[PDB]
């Protein structure tokens, strides 16, 4: 019931007592642990929203008070009548930093509490959503120091009215699979781009095409519509030591927004919420650059680097590997958009997580996604033990909208 | 119920029934997830169904389920416990344990090997010194001149746990570390504490960087006894870089045969508590771990600078800079000398052919992916990108407290 996690590099042991206010389920069982799968009504919600208000007015130190009991009070008489209910501006913002607050994943949660939160619960129209969005991505942008951001669409009602943004992140390249058998662009939206298409994208079939927005509101047929492209800031990639990198035809966006994600908050349900902060550099050299499965450019830089191919055991991937990721966070900082590479932001994480233990009993991260996908063991989160568990609020994964959509 | 896993980056979807055939505990509930945590005198009553239930694996592989053979054995293991209280293996049952335990452990990314392992049955071993004999043989065979085979060393099993054999070394080859008073560290750190100790039971330290330790064996519930490994048996690699002259100059070598000589090797309910084992380095326990670690050699900023990297930034990368440099060093310098190594992607490539070989065959393969996925170039390794269920089976190696912490001194 009070449990301890070790620092394997420091020694330091912290104890952890919040995990005792779990919520939601885990995957794993006593038998079978699952820590590295990707993904495993008016009663329901009473309790929700009485849990969530609890923390609320706790954490103003108003809690057991007449304003907090006249709320439960409230929004219980809201349930009865109406059977969903509506959050305060303030609670929104309070739902929404601690839904970041207690994403197990996400490594650079030391930010948490700077979080903009944009209500956008009285959009009606897609052409609305559209304009909510720009804004945020301009806000977010900011001419590349870059500020975390969400944007909060209407809740979830009866659920055929669900607002929904189809793309996975506002900002991503486009995929195309061709006669010739391979694929240019991004393989990762081969299929979101076919969906474009069929709902009537004008692809111009490049490598680097940001995708258009399809946008679903109140239930609605999604519709499309272009970002402005002056406001898609990106960076093309150079190396600061070889010439001949600028010629490998490589730019990324500044801006990673992650838009098809469900936020939950006292019992309610933002199906569209897209947020954004910023990247680590490993993100893109690692993953975007170099996942066999993505724009898989290791061969091709190696080569020009002139390295040993013949054989794995000259470790010609690790070195390639290793110049990618110089040449990103380099790009970014000279075109002064906002990065952190994975020592810094492994080590803040580092920080964050004894504030947390220190501050609230605990810090719930899910180490299979904290470790960075290169140089694990050389930052201080591989030697960092940490107990995985569900709070809420929090963002949730939620079936893409092509095989919900009644069209 | 049937289990499915993912390959995120070629799509191929597992099915696993093995985990139902699981017996022990993971740590982790509905309501919490311990996977990143490092760490989670028996009686009759608990032992036969332990003992038939081996019993019936071990007959079942040899497909020999049901017959007479099988029975008697039962009938036999059965009268023994209840009589002795205890029983004993026979060798064939002995090697197909070890074996089993092997394929069972779900952080070893080498068990692709499983099935060749030579197995020493040192069970009629009685004195300290029989215990050193045995473990001289057992490195000179596994080391084999630098091709090196897998091996394991089993010792007596434990009885009222009044008279444990133990090696209380970690590894059968490591090198001591010496805390000095001005607070720095001479060798390896992770050894300080049993260098200490060595020191205390009457070893003459010679405190270089690179001392190999000496052996430290507990038979029969005795105090243990100091031994030295004869050097001409501890083989040993200098550590240079194929490009870099300046690499040789650091000092580096490491020796050649891993050996984990601290574990605890369950097989129907009996407890080996000294089971050295041994296989070959993949190259990143070294390179990566043993030298970059910072609570070990930590090299890293010396390497650094002498490629003159920028290290006044982090975001230079130098660190992920001359990491692969040592790693490349390392590989190079084992290769050189013809002496057993492999690099994580071949490794991981093999274990995830090994991995799916086992799910078609066995219906499953326990793999915990905090283990397997290599301490560098995480995701550019095919098991990054492979989804695992971790669970335990036996037969199994298990965690046992250092034997420090335990022992009755006799004096
Ligand atoms: C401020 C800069 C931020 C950094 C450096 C950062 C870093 C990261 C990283 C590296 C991941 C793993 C994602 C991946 O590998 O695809 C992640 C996941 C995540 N982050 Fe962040 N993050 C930031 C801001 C935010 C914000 C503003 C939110 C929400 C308001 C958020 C919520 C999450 C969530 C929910 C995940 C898990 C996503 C999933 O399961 O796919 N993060 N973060
Ligand atoms: C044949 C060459 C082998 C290779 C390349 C190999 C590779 C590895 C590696 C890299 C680890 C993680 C090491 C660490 O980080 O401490 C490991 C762990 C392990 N291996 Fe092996 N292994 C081999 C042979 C064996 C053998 C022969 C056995 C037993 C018969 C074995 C049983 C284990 C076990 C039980 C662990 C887990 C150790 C722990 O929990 O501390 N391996 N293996
Ligand atoms: F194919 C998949 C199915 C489900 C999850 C997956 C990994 C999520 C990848 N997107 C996470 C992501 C992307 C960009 N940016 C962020 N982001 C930005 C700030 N914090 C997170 N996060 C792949
Ligand atoms: F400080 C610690 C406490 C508990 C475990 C730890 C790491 C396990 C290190 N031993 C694993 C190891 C070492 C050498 N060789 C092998 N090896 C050989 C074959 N299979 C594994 N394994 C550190
Ligand atoms: C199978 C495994 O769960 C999967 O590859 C995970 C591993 N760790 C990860 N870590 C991060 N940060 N992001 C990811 O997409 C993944 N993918
Ligand atoms: C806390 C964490 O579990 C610990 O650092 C683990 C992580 N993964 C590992 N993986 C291997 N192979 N060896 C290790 O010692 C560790 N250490
Ligand atoms: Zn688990």
């Amino acid at each position: 019931r009070f449990l301890k996690v070790k620092n394997w590099e420091t020694d330091v042991v912290l104890t952890d007592t919040l995990h005792l206010k779990s919520t939601l389920e885990t995957g794993c069982t006593e038998h079978i642990c699952m820590g590295s799968i990707m993904l495993p009504t008016k009663d329901q919600l009473f309790p929700l929203a009485k849990e969530f208000l609890d923390q609320y007015y706790s954490s103003i130190k108003r809690f057991g008070s007449k304003a907090h009991m006249d709320r439960l009070e409230e929004v219980n008489k809201e349930i009865e009548s109406t059977s969903t209910y509506q959050l305060k501006d303030t609670e929104l913002i309070y739902g929404a930093k601690h839904a970041w607050r207690n994403a197990s994943r996400c490594v650079g949660r030391i930010q948490w509490s700077k979080l903009q939160v944009f209500d956008a619960r009285d959009c009606t129209t897609a052409h609305g959503m559209f304009n909510y969005i720009c804004n945020h991505v301009k806000y977010a942008t900011n001419k590349g120091n870059l500020r975390s951001a969400i944007t909060i669409f209407p809740q979830r009602t009866d659920g055929k009215h669900d607002f929904r943004v189809w793309n996975s992140q506002l900002i991503r390249y486009a995929g195309y699979k061709q006669p010739d058998g391979s694929t240019l662009g991004d393989p990762a939206n081969v299929q979101f781009t076919e969906i474009c298409i069929q709902q009537g994208w004008k692809a111009p079939r490049g490598r680097f095409d940001v995708l258009p927005l399809l946008l679903q509101a109140n239930g609605n047929d999604p519709e499309l519509f272009q970002i402005p492209p002056e406001l898609v800031l990106e960076v093309p990639i150079r190396h600061p030591k070889f010439d001949w990198f600028k010629d490998l035809g490589l730019k990324w966006y500044g801006l990673p927004a992650v838009s098809n994600m469900l936020l939950e908050i006292g019992g309610l349900e933002f199906s569209a919420c897209p947020f954004s902060g910023w990247y680590m550099g490993t993100e893109i050299g690692v993953r975007d650059y170099c996942d066999n499965s993505r724009y898989n450019i290791l061969e091709e830089v190696a080569k020009k680097m002139d390295l040993d191919m013949r054989k794995t055991s000259s470790l010609w991937k690790d070195q390639a590997l290793v110049e990618i990721n110089i040449a990103v966070l380099y790009s970014f900082q000279s075109d002064k958009v906002t990065i952190v590479d994975h020592h810094s932001a492994t080590e803040s994480f580092i920080k964050h997580m004894e504030n947390e233990y220190r501050c609230r009993g605990g810090c719930p991260a899910d180490w299979v996604w904290i470790v960075p996908p290169m140089s694990g063991s050389i930052t201080p989160v591989f030697h960092q033990e940490m107990l995985n568990y569900r709070l809420t609020p929090s963002f949730e994964y939620q079936p893409d909208p092509w095989n919900t959509h009644v069209w």
